[PDB]
């Protein structure tokens, strides 16, 4: 069975902060374990803030501080993104837009909603407007906490995707 790779596209306002953060985080882990080609992780922003830009200076420092890659080119929520197998929304609105645009809740999932320590349903994720050292590492924690949930999802889905 020639099962094509997964497609996790994270949707946040800007696509230069939280989205690219998890992008390099668990996706790097994927290829590090041998699943980098088995799952296509991507990202997009509903408001195309820094579309065409690169990862935000704050997140770049965060990732690089922990040894994570930081290269990425921001994209807007488009067709190819809506075609993803998993749209990791960072907020109730982003998720809503994607699904109404052509996606569905089967594909669209909240980033913190993968977090095993979440407890309650996460239909909305925080956002650090204060802009301190805490704000940056905080988001990193959000994502790293979801990676054990995002992993399982992409893994389980990519597994069942193709048969023998």
């Amino acid at each position: 069975g020639m099962s094509d790779p997964l497609h996790v596209t994270f949707v946040c306002t800007g696509n230069i902060c939280r989205s690219p953060m998890a992008e390099k985080m668990f996706a790097q882990q994927l290829r590090h374990r041998g699943l980098g080609d088995a799952v296509r992780v991507t990202s997009a922003g509903t408001g195309n803030w820094h579309v065409g830009s690169c990862a935000d200076e704050r997140a770049a420092g965060v990732l690089r501080a922990h040894g994570y890659p930081t290269d990425h080119r921001a994209a807007q929520v488009g067709t190819e993104h809506l075609a993803a197998d998993l749209l990791v929304a960072l907020d109730r609105n982003h998720a809503r837009l994607l699904r109404q645009l052509g996606v569905e809740a089967a594909r669209v999932r909240m980033l913190r909603s993968f977090d095993p320590r979440s407890g309650t349903h996460a239909l909305d994720v925080e956002d650090p407007y204060y802009g301190d050292h805490s704000d940056f590492e905080e988001v990193f924690a959000v994502i790293e906490s979801a990676l054990p949930g995002l992993h399982d999802w992409v893994d389980e889905r990519l597994a069942r995707n193709g048969p023998s």
